[PDB]
Parts: structure tokens; sequence; C-alpha cells
DNA sequence: CAAGGCACATGACAACGGTGTTCAGTGCCGCGTTGCCCGATACCCCCTACCCGTAGTTGACTGGCATCCGGGCGCCGGGTCGCC
């Protein structure tokens, strides 16, 4: 919480795990599996 | 000389004269009110032209922005970490 709330927002972004090809595709492999659920 | 007879006029008698008034009827000219006739005007319809909102567009493309000082001036007031 400080002044300037981009900037906030960009620590709030933080560290997050950038996907390669395999990962995203099995995300949403699960995501239509979830779906059809 | 007195009584009885005839003329003219006379107390009323209605009805004309002429003119003024009566109900009433109907108009005769003045003032105001009325049905028409149209004409325009608001108000339904149909047609399409155009404004405005929603939904897609697949090489890849993964963290920015320029701040800010030459007030100036002082106080309040609170926070804030050293201090022993």
């Amino acid at each position: 919480a400080t002044a300037d709330p981009v900037k906030d927002y960009l620590k709030q972004i933080g560290k997050v795990p950038l996907l390669n090809a395999e990962q995203e595709v099995e995300l949403a492999k699960r995501i239509e599996a979830g779906l059809f659920a």
C-alpha cells in the first residue's frame, strides 16, 4: 500500500511461473476436463 | 169680456262628425345572432437510409511513467528509533 497504485499492482503481479508449451496445453486439458465435469 | 182655436219654439229625444284612443295583429326597419360551405391541419399509415451496439479478427509479440530539488516558514503533532 503506497502512492502511485500502479507500482503496487506490479508488485502484486509478483513472481508467477511463466508457462511453456506443454505446461499450458496440460492446463487447457484440465480446463476442458473441469468444463465437462 | 172670457174661452177656445192656431203659429214657432221648446224640454226632452238619438244619431251622426270627427277625432281620439284600445288590443291586437303584424310587420318595418334598426341592432345582433345562426345553419351551412369549404380549407387547412393534426395524425394514422406504408417505404427505406442511416446511427449505433455487439461480436469476431489466430506466425510471434509478457513490467512503465517521468518524476524531484533555488517557496519559505513556521508550527503542530505524531512517529520513531536511540538511550541508559
